């Protein structure tokens, strides 16, 4: 039909609208300097983005929950780690930082910003719902899992270079709390000190066989609490829990005044992210970065492989209707700015998720309206 | 009443949050340097502030105007004119750059964005249309006296810093197009020729006897013609005026996708404005700057002379009723924005303005809650 096309069309453009001002004002007409995108875009990731999240989280009720649908979210990615876990050890060609790599493209796409408008145009509200579902899940559970991975990497690397050879005497870590994360930023010296037992104690402050998995669970656990709490995104997913299952427990309404106070910064959400895309739009060199056939092989995995994956999940759950539309259609989103951002902290194949975001935002309206046709026959 | 005062707090408080964000992010915690500040600020007036007048202004009737609240406001800067015409010419303690602070101070306040929504909030949404069109007499007549009173100046200062004697003589000037302003922070030669006819013919490029009037009026039309085509509010009104003639006129409705791409970037503009105001507090040194003495009277004379003012001419005119405590309380409201700007771009008093803006802004809720109260007896 051409009426829904015009509808997602509407739904759409205007954002795009927006990311395309953002470019003409950094590229074309050059209103605006590097360091006031900086300023825009730190405004946007600090206060817009999490506001919008609280928004979405606290208004959605969590005991309405649809089960299968979490469960074909969750299957999807255990597949893919279990896949990417056998790759690994079992091939030599396998290694960890690929394999972050190919769960994020395959698994996290942009679902917050531009899914859930997509997703409403295209089949309604109740699949709003859903998104917001699978917000939740990727806020709390896989973005977590993912610092898991990234602060175990740097563990890794921190103690390999400091300690090649008595990395198994080891049994005690201490961190300053000046220290708050292993990106490999920051000068970081680790003192070592013989107990009264005989044991190797160490102390990482700032300035091939691994230690027992205790020891490596706790200093793990300790610098993911320490970056967990300096979040903006976690403070809002948390609040906005703790509020929607008070709220939908008892049925306490917020007071206008502060729902006002959060509305009246919520409202620039959208448009303001969508001019930060475009203002990371402009900035970059080249549209495309890592080349022609890293870049084919990374669009490629993100808009076939995970709905190809989603599809056996969603079909050996039971998915059927317009639910399996819904999730096939939502995993072949573009990818995330979250996973992106990770990907700059560490250095762990940025420029794959750079063209991922970037050039999948550009050409992910005819590639969705492709899967939209072709599914809705 | 206490509802009526909880209902004015519920309107008014969420612009005060926002703003003590702003404040505390530049203040406190520090989450904002100064270039990330001029960065915010210069997408709110660039964008977010234009787009919303836009909003304003083209959903409003023109056909459909008070013509008696329209001759009251005009009818009090003309008494104030005339006023500061007698004193600046018949006192020897007369100057045009106090009669334009004074002007500014007694008659411009800020009206477009917290002026609509604490004026709906006292007296409902009628109260919006009337504020509306004042905003529309500030932008398209007042806001371009001030640009002409500007440039006079400036015009009058270059001529007299430049021909003490030979001004008389001169009958023709040439503007290249390099130059835009005469604000003083260019340097602007100006080449003499002497015509076959005897008289001389100047030529002003970027790098006490007055000319007769002609050619001064053709200098400053041409210079306030320059300024006032790179200007986003003198599109935005014309653009929205023009739509509005249109529209009202022949029934015309936007499609949806062009009015949603506009309300994209819209719905950030109260929010970002009151973001800005704050990061603005946050900049300045001293929340007071002019003195104890200046400051008192630029408040006396915001607060009372401009109420006084608006009483007489309302009076006069003969307004009575809702309408009469309409015009008073909006004449009582805090500095606007646009004369601030203009008096740090030519520097004339700016620090009164500063102290007007801010300060004003931050006293305006009790000051503008008595006027409530009394005229509400
Ligand atoms: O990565 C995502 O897009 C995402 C997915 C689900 C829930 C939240 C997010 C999220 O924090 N987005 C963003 C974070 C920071 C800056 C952003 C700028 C633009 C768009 C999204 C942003
Ligand atoms: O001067 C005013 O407040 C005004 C009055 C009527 C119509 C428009 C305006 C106006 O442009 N405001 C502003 C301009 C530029 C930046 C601003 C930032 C914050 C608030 C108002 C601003």
């Amino acid at each position: 039909s051409w009426h829904d096309l015009y509808t997602v069309l509407t739904a759409v453009i205007p954002l795009y609208v927006a990311m395309i001002l953002a470019y003409g004002s950094v590229r074309w007409w050059k209103i605006f300097s590097p360091d006031q995108c900086s300023g825009i875009n730190r405004f946007v990731a600090i206060f817009a983005v999490p506001l919008l999240s609280f928004h979405f989280i606290s208004t959605n009720n969590p005991y309405a929950m649809n089960l299968r649908f979490i469960a074909a979210d969750t299957l999807q990615k255990i597949i893919m780690l279990s896949l990417l876990v056998l790759w690994a050890n079992f091939t030599r060609s396998g290694s960890l930082e690929w394999s972050i790599t190919i769960f994020s493209l395959s698994t996290l796409p942009n679902t917050l910003v531009m899914g859930i408008p997509l997703l409403i145009a295209m089949y309604g509200e109740y699949s709003g719902s859903l998104m917001v579902q699978i917000v939740v899940l990727q806020c709390i559970i896989w973005y977590t899992l993912l610092l898991f991975l990234f602060e175990f990497r740097g563990a890794k690397m921190l103690i390999m270079e400091q300690f090649p050879e008595t990395a198994a005497s080891i049994v005690s870590f201490k961190v300053e709390s000046d220290v708050v994360s292993l990106d490999g930023h920051d000068f970081l010296e680790t003192d070592a000190e013989i107990g009264d037992d005989g044991k190797l104690h160490v102390t990482v402050r700032k300035s091939k066989n691994m230690p027992p998995a205790s020891v490596m669970t706790r200093l793990i656990l300790i610098m993911v609490w320490r970056k967990l709490i300096r979040n903006p995104n976690t403070y809002s997913s948390l609040i906005g829990l703790i509020w929607a299952l008070v709220a939908f427990r008892w049925h306490v309404a917020m007071p206008k005044i502060i729902q006002q106070s959060i509305s009246i910064l919520s409202d620039a959400g959208l448009g303001m992210a969508m001019f930060s895309l475009g203002l990371f739009m402009a900035l970059q060199p080249k549209l495309i970065a890592c080349g022609n056939s890293v870049a084919t092989f990374a669009m490629a995995v993100r808009f076939l492989t995970g709905p190809a994956v989603m599809a056996v999940a969603a079909i050996a759950i039971g998915l059927r209707g317009d639910l399996l539309r819904v999730a096939i259609v939502q995993a072949a989103l573009p990818q995330g700015i979250v996973p992106f951002v990770f990907a700059k902290e560490y250095n762990v194949h940025p420029a794959i998720l750079s063209t991922g975001v970037i050039f999948g935002m550009l050409i992910a309206l005819p590639i969705t309206l492709v899967y939209y046709i072709l599914l809705g026959l």
